[PDB]
């Protein structure tokens, strides 16, 4: 089958941790990244050890899953190589593949992203250079992965590989970056990322026609977060975030998250435009601590269950995945309901 | 259901003429149009009168239908108002709706697109300003349709309208621009347009999840064409294009189209990444003159049928629409197979 994982809020909803579980649990042949580039920080906890990737998909754990990066994604050579080293224990380097049509993040781009009054001060961007690079790509002057000789051993056709796999019945897992709220089209412009992030865009990033997409999982966290500036309707004061212990720092910039309550009307909208078939809710332990570690649905505390059900009815999409903690095992899998 | 129409070559495959037929024939409630923007020239012949639109979707013909422009599309106010005027007898002004999140083409964009040595001289672009506009949008500096007061009476939520329609069971027809060969990701970079053009991107442009897309029509012409520079594998000398009477001029720029022989390998690739369910072939009358006007498959000349069948086997997708001339009636509809 086909599964696409996207964010339903402003990113950082726990997409990495979910692609993580699905990789190990469902054993996909191919696990691919779509999204923008390296502006994303996806974290996963593996038996007490927290990892964080930006370029390589969050599934390296699967020593038997081909790891791919779609043509629509930006590639930062420095970051890609650092993560080859950072994940050597998983033999990532032998299982990885960069589409030869990917655009390249150069140091001129990182610079611009890090210095300019508008992207750095006002928006304010990540500094990954993803913004200015796509601008160069739109202007068709940026270079492609084909033109970087240090990347030649890893060059491939991700679009072909993925489609070739789908023909033989193999399972393909696709990872998107950010969340619906950061969509260049449907997000809170101009406080967004440099590209649409919805499931349709992610499919185009890896090279999959919309008809070939079987499942679309949209990830939500119990308390939505925003890094950087921009409107946040259900935003809470920072004093409350502490009290409820909702303090988190960026995985790339290291800046505080801005925390808020679950926006249901936004959730319904985000889920529907994505064409969500299944919802996934994370950090339920942060909504109610008594739900920590729980792996069966009906052993959830009651205050936790009325949250999942309130979501399921005000969004109109079943929740088939509930994460109850940082660890892999901290997950409820209601794929049979 | 849902049908998305996209190009399989380098644009100008007759997408307009096909969205045309489908609008009148199948009577869709909505007829959104994706693509990049106004850089597209879509022509249709209505009972001897040839029309050409850039902003308003082909399908204005259908007076019962709602005409929409997805948020992912660029909007040129001048062109939009000119085409409201160019098409009054169809009363487009009342049935049209622009997504309030569309980015705006300003004259600063147009000038740079027409003058700059790289975009104008090497590529060379259309001059619609779609390139620089998207660059300004990626940089999140562009204006949105909400911010243009002259556009307020036509502002709407295309994503909502389309999805609301798909819930009532209504038919939604979606029009894309260009062709696969001009895709920013998978086309002939840098000789491409400023955005991915495949069906998944087109779906994201209007606000439709990949799971909500029922049918994907990829349009091919008997002899592929290229406007502007860039690689063209099966390109013929211009002497042969006149010899075969294959001379066509740009709908927008009036530039003469480079002509070539049917590229079968590029068609299978283009069709497959698009996730094509159905093929549509136009200008069969240009491949064999004896096929002109034929509206039934049974009566096509032999040389005509071995072309359609050679396509069907070397591309691996059934051809359910065969256009045999400029007029609406000049069509073979094998959608029942
Ligand atoms: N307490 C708790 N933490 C979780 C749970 N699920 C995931 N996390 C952690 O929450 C953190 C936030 O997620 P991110 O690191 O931003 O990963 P992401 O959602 O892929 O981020 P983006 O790529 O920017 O979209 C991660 O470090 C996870 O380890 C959970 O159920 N409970
Ligand atoms: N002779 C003949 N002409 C056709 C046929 N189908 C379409 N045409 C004409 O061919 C021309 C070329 O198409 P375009 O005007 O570029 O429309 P398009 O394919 O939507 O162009 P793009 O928007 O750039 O993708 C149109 O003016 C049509 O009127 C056909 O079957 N036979
Ligand atoms: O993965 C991420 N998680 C949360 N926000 C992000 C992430 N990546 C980019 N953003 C936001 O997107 C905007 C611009 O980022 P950029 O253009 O990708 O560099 C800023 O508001 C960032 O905070
Ligand atoms: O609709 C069209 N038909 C054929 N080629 C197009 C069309 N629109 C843009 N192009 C091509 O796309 C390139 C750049 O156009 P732009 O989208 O205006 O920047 C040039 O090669 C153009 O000829
Ligand atoms: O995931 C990325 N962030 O949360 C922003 C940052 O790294 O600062
Ligand atoms: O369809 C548009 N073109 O063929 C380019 C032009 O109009 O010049
Ligand atoms: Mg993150
Ligand atoms: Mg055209």
């Amino acid at each position: 089958p086909s599964v696409i994982v996207v964010g339903g809020q402003w990113g950082d909803e726990g997409k990495g941790s979910i692609v993580a579980y699905l990789s190990l649990h469902d054993e996909p042949e191919i696990i691919a990244r779509g999204g923008v580039g390296t502006n994303a920080g996806h974290s996963v906890v593996i038996n007490g050890k927290k990892y964080a990737v930006r370029q390589i998909p969050t599934g390296f754990m699967q020593t038997k899953a081909r790891l791919l990066i779609g043509a629509g994604v930006l590639v930062d050579p420095e970051v890609f190589f650092h993560e080859l080293e950072q994940l050597k224990d998983f033999n990532v380097k032998d299982r990885v593949g960069i589409d030869y049509r990917c655009a390249i993040i150069e140091e001129k781009h990182k610079q611009l992203d890090r210095t300019n009054g508008y992207l750095h001060g006002k928006i304010g961007t990540t500094g990954s250079g993803c913004g200015p690079a796509n601008a160069d790509r739109v202007m068709r002057k940026a270079k492609q992965a084909k033109d970087v000789k240090e990347l030649e051993p890893y060059l491939t056709d991700v679009a072909q590989e993925i489609n070739d796999a789908l023909d033989e019945g193999s399972l393909v897992l696709v990872e998107g970056t950010q969340g619906f709220g950061l969509s260049l089209y449907y997000g809170t412009y101009p406080y967004v990322t440099s590209k649409d992030v919805t499931a349709s865009s992610v499919a185009a990033d890896v090279g999959i026609g919309p008809t070939r997409v079987d499942e679309v999982i949209v990830v939500f966290k119990s308390f939505p977060t925003r890094v950087g500036a921009g409107p946040f309707p259900t935003e809470m004061p920072m004093e409350e975030a502490d009290r409820l212990g909702l303090v988190e720092y960026g995985t790339v910039t290291g800046r505080r998250r801005r925390v808020g309550w679950f926006d249901f009307e936004m959730a319904r909208y985000s889920a529907r435009i994505n064409g969500a078939t299944m919802l996934a809710v994370t950090m339920l332990d942060k909504y109610d601590k008594e739900a920590f570690g729980v792996t069966d649905y009906d052993k959830l505390p009651r205050k936790a269950k009325e949250f999942i059900e309130e979501i399921e009815e005000r969004v109109g999409v079943p929740v088939g995945l509930i994460k109850t903690g940082p660890e892999l095992e901290h997950i409820i899998d209601r794929r049979d309901t």
